[PDB]
Formats: structure tokens, C-alpha cells, sequence
DNA sequence: CATTAAGCAGTCCGCG
DNA sequence: GCGGACTGCTTAA
């Protein structure tokens, strides 16, 4: 088999590499790497090395990495460019693996762990690690085993061994309901003292040294806690055994009233699952407890226990250990669905970077581009310092706030990467400039043609048409991968709807789910079989289809993020290829493209409808247009349609067969105007929206820019079994909006769009009457808690103190003296509730850590003093007022002359 | 070591 | 009480 790295580190003049050899064995080696860098040399110098602008370079081979570093400094002092890869481990990986890396994940040791630490005096700080570690569960992906290290004797209590038999039993039978499918994979190890637990865990760690180290919050809690506890008990040399190279780095972060630390373990790639989730999931969650995320991802209930976690081990050691095990497994379950570890491995090996560098788009692209250029014997430019400079982005159209009955939307495929490729935007393809006219002159095709020789952007840049750019070349590779996965995702999505349609008529039989590949549209034969399947088999198939869709989503959306990240990176001062000429060439071209096609679509639709000067395009943002389709429907007449699906089909056909070709013609002209390298402006129909035929639904509304709701029947070729709400920007979409309020506002919207004003009025009345009965957590607002210290004046709010911070300070006063109350952590999220006048907390609101019940000693008073009137007004009524006034609709029946009568 | 556009909630302040 | 700067937060793209 081909060899591949596991980890790589630079320690002084040594490269330390863990790798898999040709026999598939894990190996380690220390290499005294001899790096090369480059200097510009005279033209008369015969060389095989050229910089990206074609200037000749001489290679300088150094005896060691320090020598190479010191030469860089001398060159800086001289005032001459020192070219080449300055991150030497990237050069090392490039030299060692001079081929496309084909890796085997089964040979990669992925470790998932978590620890338990009983603490009678508040949160057990990792930097101090003053309490015993009393449990570790460590799952190893090679053994496929949960290794459980259980402390039986502690200063905080002596306990009996955990029982696997009780653990497997249903909770309703007094058990812990440890999932049956892992019961046989648990290796249980009790310990009479912490020293032998820890010693044995370290020996175990040596035998089974993680390559990928993950788990929930491992980087901020488990890793630094274990490292520090071992340091305190055995000494720091022993703690360094957690590094296969015995080298660590301690990062102390000062928070005025916190002081925590992160530990770098050289030769291990830590990918904290919370960080992976935040980066790759494209959610913004109100809480990041494993409980909350597990419920969201897996629809599993919270791990329940009685009393505080500080007393769980002594009162219920059986449950304590089971919950430690289950928490480890839950992360594995989330990853089985989301596949972020797989994604990280794919991306890291593709780029030839340390796996943990997938968190950095700049590092990822630096390595991809370096590897591409190195292949052509080209030499990369030195990184330079640049002052931070704001620059212009996308165009957003101001919509007229209103209801919009029939809407069809269109948007550009992968816009910014497509612009890069169409225009040929790269550091080394710049051909010169032209004299800019105002943007609106390009939009309206009145400005002089920029160039008849080079490929142009309306920002004034010109690019070579007849040569490849590393940026277009490498962005295309990732785009093509992205396109493949999105195809799989969309096929699975359409397949899902086929199954959902079939679930309307399930067959009364005993059968099995069809063995199919959900990444491809079902054949006619498969569809015929599906129509004869039982509900049980259909529901199993639907789970499999959705799981396939999620996998495709992870794969496509994060590749989309990577390529959009390159367009953004051009505008980041730390990027080797930072260049506002290139960054603005993209954004400015995008603004022209949107407004050009707005014009073209208005012209086309007026023509085919036989009118003049009517505005069909009601809105647009960055690369999308929203077309009012009322006049299209009215042209044929609503009466002609048999049902909703009839007009949906009609608009679908209209968009594909009439509008899209016209759009294509419009963009091809634009391409010729800018004399671009390749026409890649592909604008396809996105949504078809409207009310159910014969209903009083309004179909859609806009309140303003980035704020709208649409009742969608077809999205990007997926014909829904049931209409789906597309809501963007409104409070239903925001993590700061109370959970029950998101739900109620969405139902208000559903009623508006699908049923009409009276239906809305009926729901509002009901919700207002029942609001006070909702659980306090379901009606609490949410906010991130940043710069808490800044506004803290003796426990009271300083000037300009934000509302949520005021709540935190109220909470801090209420819990002061009590050691057993949960502390608010700087930068994390809190629930927030307004408080009635004269409350015993002595302020207008309280805030506490999100995803938690508010501590028992103050929960009673919060409930009593909660301001329901303020909460309803602020979170529910005011946003609804926004929606309904925009839609020209009332949520409460207004007074009328009819009030004089008895109905 | 490492993208911009834009809406809304809230504080401070002016206001016989 | 409610608008106009200005901060903070969180979206859409
Ligand atoms: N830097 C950066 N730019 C973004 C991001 N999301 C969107 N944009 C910019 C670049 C996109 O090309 C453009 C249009 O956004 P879309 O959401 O329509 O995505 P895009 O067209 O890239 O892909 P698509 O094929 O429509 O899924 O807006 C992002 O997360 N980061
Ligand atoms: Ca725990
Ligand atoms: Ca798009
Ligand atoms: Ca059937
Ligand atoms: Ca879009
Ligand atoms: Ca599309």
C-alpha cells in the first residue's frame, strides 16, 4: 500500500513524523530536515526555479531549519524577498508525499474520551486540577472498544464496582439503558486508588497512542485536566508522556476572574468535537451541552439523574459511570450521522496539512497552492504585512415591504468561485488595468467595453485569458468535488419525497427495506417496489435516505465553504496571496452580474407578457433574484388550473423552458462585454412559491432586506410531498429567540402564507391566552455573553451595560457565597428573562447558563417574578407586528362599524 | 498563530 | 414615550 502520514511536528531542527508504512504498520521517525528557500537571481543565471511572475530564482539549501529561519531574518534586514515555504513541516510533507495521498482510515487511531471529576467546591478548574479524576471512558477506533477506568476509592467517597448488568437494563426498570449495541464493547477496569488508575491510563495511552483525539470539550476540559492532574501527582515529565514526542506547550489565557489553559500535545491531532460541530454543522445553537446537541441531532432524551452532579458519584455511582460511557458514545453517534471526522481526514490529506489545520481556510489554501506550484517548479512569494482595510462586498436590493402571492426565485451556481474561474482571477494572471466607469454604466451596457484583449472585472482589473492561474486551477478541483456531493445530496432528498409520498398508502405486509443506493434517483422499477412496501420498511428507507442526504450535505456544504473561503482569503491580510484588487474584482463583478440580470429578466418578462416598464424582480441578494409571478399566472388565468401542482408544474416549465434560456443569453452577452475567459454564470431556478390553490393564504411576504418568508412547493428540483416554509432572517431563524416563540411565530407565518388572516387571528388569540403556562426555559431569550468583566462595577452594571450582561450580574449577586451554583462562562451563551418591578433580585432581568435549569435556590423567585407581559411584547408581539404590517394584515381584528351588531 | 451587507434590541440622550 | 447615534449580536449571502 502507498504510505501516508499520521502527524507531523517541527521541534527545533527535527521533524517528528508518525506515519503508516507500505505494510500498513504505524511507525515514527525523527528527520533532520534540510529545507530550501529561494532568492531572486540575475537573468543570466541558468536555473529551473521561477517565481509565480516568471522571475528567475536561486535555490538555497540549508543544513537545518534554524539556519533557514535565520536567513529569512537577515533577508528582511537587507530588504530583499525571501521566497519559498516558510512553514517547514508543509515543505516536509510535500517532499515526503509527492503524490496524491490515498489514506486508509482503518489504520488511523481515532480516540474519543471524557473524564469525570467530583468537585464539592464549584467547577473543577483544569489549570489547578485539585480534585481526583474518578472516571475515564476512552473509546479506541482500532479496537472498537470502550475502555472504562473507574475509581472506587476517593476522598469524596468509597464506592462499589459498576455493574454492566444493571447498566444494560431499561431506566424504567432501574437500569441505565446503556445501548445494547455497545455492551459487548466495554472493557471495565476498577481501581482502588487514583495513582494506579492514572499510571495505568498512561501505560494504556503508550500502547494505543491517539492520532486523532476527540470528544466533547476535550480541549478546554478533559485534556488540560488530565495533563495537570498527572503533573500535580507525578510531576511534569510524567504528564509529558501524553505526547508521543514528550513535548507539550501550555497556553495560559487570562480572563480576570477565570484563568484557564490549553495544552498542545505534540504528535497528536486534537479535533475537539465541539469545534468540528461549530465549524462544519452550519447551525447556531442556543446551547452546546452534549445533552442539548444530542437531542437536536439524534432525538434522544436528556441523561437524567437526581441531585447535583457533585453528589452523583456518592449517591449513584452505578449511574455516574454509565453516563460517562454513554456521553462518549453520543459523540460517536453524532459523528456516524454528521461525518465530520471523515471530512477532516479527506480535507487534511487533500491539502497535505496537519489534520487540525482544517480549522484554518488560509493554512489549507496555502498548502494546496504551494503543492500545486511546487509541481511546476514554481516558487511561492514571501508573506508580507498589510494594514487592515475595509472593502465593498455584495449588492442587496431594497424590497418594497409587502405580501407577494406567486414567487419564483433563481440563483447563480457557486457564484464567487465561478467568477474566479470565468474572469481568471489569480495573483499571477493580472494583465493590467482599465479606466473604470461608474458601475451602473456597466449594468446598463452603456460604458465602453473594458478590453478586447484581456478578461475583465468592472473594478478595473484585467487578466490573461490564454493561461491558467493556480487559483482558478485549484478552486475548480474542489468545486468539482463539491458538485458531485451536492448531486448525491439532492438525489437522496428527491428519493426521500418519493418515500414520503408512498407512506400515504402503506401496504399491510411483512417485507424488508430495498437494498438501494440513495445517492442516485430511484429507477422506475424501484418506485414500483416502493409503492408495495409496508410502513415499517418505508420508514426504515426514509431514515436511510435522510442519513444519505445528511452525509451529502456535510460533504458538499463544507467544500462550498472551502472554495468561498478562498475568495474571502484574498481579502485577509494574513493570506500569502492577499490582494484587494483580486478580492474586489470578485465582489464588484458579482454586483454587476446581479443587477445586469435583474435588467435582463425585467426586459424579457415585459416582452413575453406584452407590457412595458413593469417590475418583475422584487428582490435580490448577492447572486439571487426573486421574480413576482403574479402576471405570469394572470396571463393564463387562475381558473385554468386544476390544483396547486398544476400551476407549480406550469411555473416550473416556464422557468426552465423560457426564462432560463433568456437568462443564459443575458449572461453570455455579459461575458462577451467583459471579454471573459469562460462563461460560467449559471443561474438556475431555485424556489417556486405561492398559496394553496383556492385558499386565502398570502403565499409570501418581505419586511425588508434579508427578511422574508415563502410557501415553497419545489426547491431546486425537489417537489415536496408537503409545502415547506422558506423563512430567512425572521426571528424564527434566530437562536436568540425563545424556543416556544420560534414555534409560535412559525405557525403564525404558516397560517398567513397558507390559510389567511382569520386563521392567523385565531392562532394569535389562543397563544396569548396560553403563553403564561409555557415552561420558563421555552420562553427565555438567549444571548452570547462577551466582555462580562468590562461592565462589572462591584457586581453592579457599568455604563452602556448590555441587557444580557445586566442579567448575568443580577445572577452573580444572587448566587454569591454559594459554591454549588453554576458560573456563567465568558463567551458562552445564557438564557435571559425580564423581571417585574420590585423583585428581590433588585434589577430588571436575570441571565443564567443556557441549556441548564436555573439553580434551585433562586428558581422559585425567578418563576414568581418573571415578567410575562414584557416577554410576550418583546419576543412575540413586536416581531409579529413587523410581519403583519409588512403583509398588510392584522393579527387582531380591528374595531369596525360591525361592532354595533350582535354576531 | 489568522469575506461583507444588514436587520433589530438595547443604552444614552434630547425633549417646556 | 419615542427617534437618532452608537454598541452588540446574529443573521443572509
Ligand atoms: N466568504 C464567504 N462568502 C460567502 C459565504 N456564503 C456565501 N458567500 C458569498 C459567496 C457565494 O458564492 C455567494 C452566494 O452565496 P450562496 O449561498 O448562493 O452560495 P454559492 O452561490 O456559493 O453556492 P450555491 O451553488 O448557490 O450553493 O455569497 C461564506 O460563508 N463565506
Ligand atoms: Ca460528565
Ligand atoms: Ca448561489
Ligand atoms: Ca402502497
Ligand atoms: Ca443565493
Ligand atoms: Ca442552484
Amino acid at each position: 500500500m502507498k504510505e501516508f502520514y499520521l502527524t507531523v511536528e517541527q521541534i527545533g531542527d527535527s521533524i517528528f513524523e508518525r506515519y503508516i508504512d507500505s505494510n500498513g504498520r504505524e511507525r515514527t521517525r525523527e528527520v533532520e530536515y534540510k529545507p530550501s528557500l529561494f532568492a531572486h537571481c540575475p537573468e543570466s543565471q541558468a536555473t529551473k526555479y521561477f517565481d509565480i511572475y516568471g522571475k528567475p530564482c536561486t535555490r538555497k539549501l540549508f543544513a537545518n531549519m534554524r539556519d533557514a529561519s535565520q536567513w529569512i531574518k537577515r533577508m528582511e534586514d537587507i530588504g530583499l524577498e525571501a521566497l519559498g515555504m516558510d512553514d517547514f513541516k508543509l515543505a516536509y510533507l510535500s517532499d515526503t508525499y509527492n503524490y496524491e495521498i490515498k489514506y486508509d482510515h482503518t489504520k488511523i487511531r481515532v480516540a474519543n474520551f471524557d473524564i469525570e471529576v467530583t468537585s464539592p467546591d464549584g467547577f473543577p478548574e483544569p489549570s489547578q486540577a485539585k480534585h481526583p479524576i474518578d472516571a475515564i471512558t476512552h473509546y479506541d477506533s482500532i479496537d472498537d472498544r470502550f475502555y472504562v477506568f473507574d475509581l472506587l476509592n476517593s476522598p469524596y467517597g468509597n464506592v462499589e464496582e459498576w455493574s454492566i448488568e444493571i447498566a444494560a437494563k431499561l431506566q424504567e426498570q432501574g437500569g441505565d439503558e446503556v445501548p445494547s449495541e455497545i455492551i459487548d464493547k466495554i472493557i471495565y477496569m476498577p481501581f482502588d486508588n487514583e495513582k494506579e488508575l492514572l499510571m495505568e491510563y498512561l501505560n494504556f495511552w503508550q500502547q494505543k497512542t491517539p492520532v486523532i483525539l476527540t470528544g466533547w470539550n476535550v480541549e478546554s476540559f478533559a485534556i488540560p485536566y488530565v495533563y495537570n492532574r498527572i503533573k500535580n501527582i507525578f510531576g511534569e515529565s510524567t504528564a509529558k508522556r501524553l505526547s508521543p514526542h514528550r513535548k507539550t506547550r501550555v497556553k495560559v489565557i487570562e480572563n480576570m476572574y477565570g484563568s484557564r489553559e490549553i495544552i498542545t500535545l505534540f504528535g497528536i491531532s486534537v479535533l475537539d468535537y465541539i469545534d468540528l460541530y461549530k465549524k462544519f454543522s452550519f447551525t447556531n445553537q442556543p446551547s452546546y451541552s452534549l445533552d442539548y446537541i444530542s437531542e437536536f441531532e439524534l432525538n434522544v432524551g436528556k441523561l437524567k439523574y437526581d441531585g447535583p452532579i457533585s453528589k452523583l458519584r456518592e449517591s449513584n455511582h452505578q449511574r455516574y459511570i454509565s453516563y460517562n460511557i454513554i456521553a462518549v458514545y453520543r459523540v460517536l453517534q453524532i459523528d456516524a450521522k454528521r461525518q465530520f471526522i471523515n471530512l477532516s481526514l479527506d480535507m487534511g490529506y487533500y491539502a497535505k496539512i496537519q489534520i487540525q489545520s482544517v480549522f484554518s481556510p488560509i493554512k489549507t489554501w496555502d498548502a494546496i497552492i504551494f503543492n500545486s506550484l511546487k509541481e511546476q517548479n514554481k516558487v511561492i512569494p514571501q508573506g508580507r504585512s498589510h494594514p487592515v482595510q475595509p472593502y465593498p462586498g455584495a449588492f442587496v436590493k431594497e424590497p418594497i415591504p409587502n405580501r407577494y402571492k406567486y414567487v419564483m426565485s433563481f440563483d447563480l451556481t457557486s457564484l464567487y468561485p465561478s467568477i474566479i474561474r470565468q474572469v481568471n482571477i489569480s495573483p499571477e494572471t493580472i494583465a493590467g488595468t482599465f479606466k473604470v466607469a461608474p458601475l451602473h454604466d456597466y449594468i446598463n451596457a452603456v460604458a465602453e467595453r473594458p478590453s478586447d484583449v484581456y478578461s475583465c472585472s468592472p473594478n478595473g482589473m484585467m487578466y490573461y485569458k490564454d493561461r491558467d492561474g493556480v487559483v482558478p486551477t485549484e478552486i475548480t478541483k474542489v468545486f468539482n468535488q463539491r458538485k458531485e456531493h451536492k448531486g448525491y445530496m439532492l438525489a437522496a432528498q428527491r428519493n426521500g419525497e418519493i418515500i414520503k409520498e408512498a407512506l400515504h398508502n402503506p401496504n399491510l405486509s411483512v417485507d424488508e427495506p430495498l437494498d438501494v443506493d440513495y445517492r442516485f434517483d430511484f429507477s422506475d422499477e424501484i418506485k414500483e417496489k416502493i409503492k408495495k412496501l409496508s410502513a415499517k420498511s418505508l420508514n426504515e428507507m426514509l431514515f436511510r435516505a435522510q442519513r444519505t442526504e445528511v452525509a451529502g450535505m456535510t460533504a458538499q456544504i463544507n467544500r462550498k465553504a472551502l472554495i468561498n473561503g478562498l475568495a474571502g482569503a484574498l481579502g485577509n491580510v494574513w493570506f500569502r496571496y492577499y490582494d484587494l484588487r483580486n478580492a474586489t474584482a470578485i465582489t464588484t463583478f458579482g454586483q454587476m452580474a446581479l443587477q445586469w440580470i435583474e435588467r435582463k429578466v425585467n426586459e424579457y418578462l415585459n416582452e413575453v407578457c406584452g407590457t412595458e416598464g413593469e417590475a418583475f424582480v422584487l428582490y435580490g441578494d448577492t447572486d439571487s433574484i426573486y421574480v413576482s409571478a403574479d402576471k405570469i399566472i394572470d396571463k393564463v388565468g387562475e381558473s385554468k388550473f386544476r390544483d396547486t401542482n398544476h400551476w407549480v408544474d406550469f411555473l416550473d416549465k416556464f422557468a426552465r423552458e423560457r426564462m432560463e434560456p433568456a437568462i443564459d443569453r443575458g449572461f453570455r452577452e455579459m461575458c462577451e462585454y467583459m471579454n471573459n475567459k469562460q462563461h460560467l454564470m449559471f443561474m438556475d431556478r431555485e424556489a417556486i412559491a405561492g398559496p394553496p390553490l383556492g385558499s386565502k393564504g398570502i403565499g409570501g411576504f418581505w419586511t425588508g432586506k434579508k427578511r422574508y418568508a415563502l410557501n415553497v412547493w419545489d426547491m431546486e428540483g425537489t417537489r415536496y410531498a408537503e409545502p415547506k416554509l422558506k423563512i430567512m432572517g425572521l426571528e424564527t431563524q434566530k437562536s436568540s429567540t425563545p424556543k416556544a416563540v420560534q414555534k409560535a411565530l412559525k405557525e403564525c407565518i404558516r397560517r398567513m402564507l397558507q390559510e389567511g388572516e382569520e386563521s392567523l387571528q385565531e392562532y394569535f388569540k389562543e397563544f396569548e391566552k396560553e403563553f403564561r403556562q409555557l415552561n420558563y426555559i421555552s420562553i427565555a431569550s438567549v444571548s452570547s455573553a462577551n466582555n462580562i468583566a468590562k461592565y462589572d462595577v462591584g457586581g453592579f452594571p457599568g455604563p452602556k451595560c448590555p441587557f444580557h450582561i445586566r442579567g448575568i450580574l443580577t445572577y452573580n449577586r444572587a448566587i454569591k457565597g454559594n459554591i454549588d451554583a453554576p458560573q456563567v462562562v465568558e463567551g458562552e451563551k445564557v438564557y435571559v428573562l425580564p423581571l417585574r418591578e420590585g423583585n428581590p433580585f433588585g434589577d430588571k432581568c436575570i441571565a443564567w447558563p443556557s441549556g441548564t435549569e436555573i439553580t434551585d435556590l433562586i428558581k422559585d423567585d425567578v418563576l414568581h417574578w418573571m415578567d410575562y407581559t414584557v416577554l410576550l411584547e418583546k419576543t412575540f408581539i413586536k416581531p409579529l407586528e413587523g410581519f403583519t404590517s409588512a403583509a398588510k394584515l392584522d393579527y387582531e381584528k380591528k374595531a369596525s362599524l360591525f361592532d354595533m351588531f350582535d354576531f
